[PDB]
């Protein structure tokens, strides 16, 4: 169905609360974060970790993986209800999960870690993967059907030392399934060109700089590369996984990213991690290998440090930025929808926003203006001929005894009035 | 089979079970004015969200909800919310009472304008609706989901007033039966004060059985316990038949509790007055409404001043809380439910398992100072083992949103270990 297509300031956005269950707890002094969002056909996958104390340096306490219905409430509203909630022995091992969905199931590949992030101890971590499969709607008296836990032990990964999975979704084709990933590779092993790096109208960025920011820092043994990892449930027995690197078009430090259906053709978003701050979006050209026709976007970019800021294209060594991704409305027109950090050098003030490549059409604030966000997970659905969009936004720094993200619904309108 | 001996070996281990809800969306709220109903392998809950006071602060949302108990997978129960009702105005809702019946559970509420109609009564125009809702929501229906109904025919006798008043009730047949009060003018209450025990009490008078049957003793209604009766096969009406209940061992309206265990149909009601041991037993007949109350004398309830915890003195006194349990073996009728050890403060929950004039085994729930309110008990077969879920109101050290803690407790076989 059709949406508005017109620049308005009207106030024809107006996001709700969304109504979603989860196991109610009562514990004090709790920081829950590393959220996952995933939105398919009718369903969600969801999880996080919970910390007692701080949120980035807290104990671990519980990782929950859940699923469940995204259903019509009543009076043409959705709502969310989890049907099936795993939990593992022990809840600091567990990082890094992404989902997708295939048939009665929500496949989630996560790694499996006794050295903490693998990214911030590449070296250490020895590569361990996991696929946790849950069932959607899950049936008595049955075995495997609604929990399966399986630890991948064939994985083929190309020329990288090390893949793993780097992102919240992916996609079905067939009944091949693709987690957005990302490969280590020894720097030494690193093929690139200085010459290639974009320098030419920037006063202070050096040749090497593009290279360099290929890694979490300047001296790292790894650089990181995004891409897929491949899973191909026709071959209906031991489980392998392909890596498939992306295409070197736009370049830039693998970070966590999404590759999602809409209006029947993939799509793909990329987080800007380094100098290359303007959002990486756009349609999948090929699967395999991975080729994105990222969007000329000149509106949308996401807050830095005092290295790469926001608007930020000139090559500098830096690793820094917030993952804010954003979902393809509307293909004639390239109109998407998605939450962005509204300031230059700090992460606040969120907002959802419709936007073509060059131009905001209509927007609105979810918080404050002084209101500290970081992670952002947008998916967009028809609720038979409404657009809604489901959007979780981490809102940290509230003063709350429980930190925890906010989910929000939105209707994105048909008319440009009212 | 279950433990029969009296012991103090730790036997009863309570644990936190795993119950999903609608996320809250802030904090410096209340959680209060609880309901839980299970039933055939479904349960029924509701609460009322106040910001900043439980009892004083303002309404944010009521939601009414029902959804399966399930095993999780290692023969332990959960509860997963299926569907979730919503009013536009948080603050008109009361008193709901739940009961389930063929893919539905039908849950009762007052409509009131003036609060609380217990305690503005003459004020609140009587008006009564139904809120059905489906167990397992089926996509592209109707009605089946929810389906909201006012309720205009209602039979009430000699009461002016009818209302539910009580968390759950039981279904026969096609005939639905909700906990429920009639309230009664005090001139028109038939009584006479030569019943009213008072022999063996030095400061009662005859009058105090009588002027305690209203919320204070110049009420214009007195209160009466009863039964709500809904038959579903008519069709065309959606009438309503108030039953009152037999006035052997009467004491004011009260909040209670009908359900039906190994079997035949039991009663709680709660203590609200000067007769303040526990009010419990099997139903004699069901309309109309008689219990064969226990000659039970080891659980009362925490009172106030003028009526303390295992006070039979018939004194003017409107205090107590509800405090259910649960048959869970009528050949030797033993009981489970959690009570409040303490008594002028409500106080210290105990879950226990006990006879008539006896606690065979019993465990703490929380500390010895911890405050606590109402509690709901009920109690279920899972794979060949008996389990029981109790909601308990409780009020911790300063916490940013009060809510009440819903535990799982599995009754022993053995009595050792
Ligand atoms: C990184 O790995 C080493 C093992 O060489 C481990 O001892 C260390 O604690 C890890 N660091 C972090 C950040 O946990
Ligand atoms: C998946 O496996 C089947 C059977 O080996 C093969 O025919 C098919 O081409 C594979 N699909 C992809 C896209 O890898
Ligand atoms: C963006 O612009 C470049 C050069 O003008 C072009 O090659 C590319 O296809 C454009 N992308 C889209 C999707 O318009
Ligand atoms: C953010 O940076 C841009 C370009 O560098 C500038 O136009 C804008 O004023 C800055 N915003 C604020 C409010 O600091
Ligand atoms: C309910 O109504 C039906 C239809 O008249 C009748 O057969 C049945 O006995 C009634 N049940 C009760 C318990 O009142």
């Amino acid at each position: 169905n059709q949406i508005c297509l017109q620049k308005t300031t009207s106030t024809i956005l107006k996001p709700r609360l969304i109504s979603y269950t989860l196991p109610i707890n009562t514990r004090e002094g709790v920081c829950i974060t590393d959220p996952l969002l995933a939105v398919d056909n009718g369903f969600f996958a969801y999880s996080h970790l919970e910390k007692i104390g701080s949120c980035t340096r807290g104990i671990a306490k519980q990782r929950i993986i859940g699923v469940g219905e995204v259903l019509d409430r009543g009076d043409k509203v959705p709502s969310m209800f989890m049907t099936n909630v795993w939990t593992p022995p022990n809840p600091s091992t567990i990082h890094h999960c992404s989902s997708t969905y295939h048939e009665d199931f929500y496949y989630t590949l996560c790694a499996v870690s006794h050295v903490g992030d693998p990214i911030l101890n590449s070296t250490s971590w020895t590569e361990s993967l996991s696929l946790i499969r849950l069932a959607v709607r899950p049936k008595s008296d049955s075995g495997d059907y609604n929990q399966k836990y399986i630890a991948i032990t064939k994985v083929e990964r190309g020329k990288y030392d090390k893949v793993m999975p780097y992102g919240p979704s992916g996609i079905k084709q067939g009944d091949t399934l693709y987690f957005p990933a990302v490969g280590f590779l020894p720097r030494t092993e690193f093929q690139y060109n200085d010459s290639n790096c974009p320098i030419i109208h920037c006063k202070y960025s050096k040749a090497e700089n593009c290279r360099l920011s290929m890694g979490v820092n300047s001296k790292s043994h790894y650089i990181l590369r995004s891409g897929l990892l491949k899973y191909n449930l026709s071959l209906g027995g031991d489980i392998i996984l392909q890596f498939i690197e992306i295409a070197d078009n736009r370049l830039t430090i693998g970070s966590p990213s999404k590759i999602y259906n809409s209006l029947g053709q993939p799509v793909f978003y990329q987080a800007s991690y380094s100098w290359d701050t303007m959002i990486k979006l756009g349609d999948v050209d090929t699967v395999d290998p991975l080729r994105v026709q990222w969007r000329n976007n000149s509106v949308i970019s996401r807050p830095g440090q005092s290295q790469c800021p926001r608007f930020n294209v000139c090559p500098e060594v830096c690793w820094e930025g917030t993952y804010n991704d954003a979902f393809l409305i509307d293909r004639l027109n390239w109109v998407s929808a998605g939450v962005y950090l509204n300031s230059n050098q700090t992460a606040e003030n969120p907002v959802f926003a419709v936007f073509k490549d060059n131009e905001i059409l209509y927007q609105v604030p979810l918080a404050e203006d002084d209101t500290n966000a970081q992670k952002t997970i947008t998916d967009c659905f028809l609720l038979e001929n409404v657009i809604w969009c489901i959007s979780l936004v981490e809102i940290y720094d509230t003063g709350d005894s429980v930190i925890r993200p906010k989910l929000f619904a939105v209707k994105i309108p048909a008319q440009c009035s009212e």
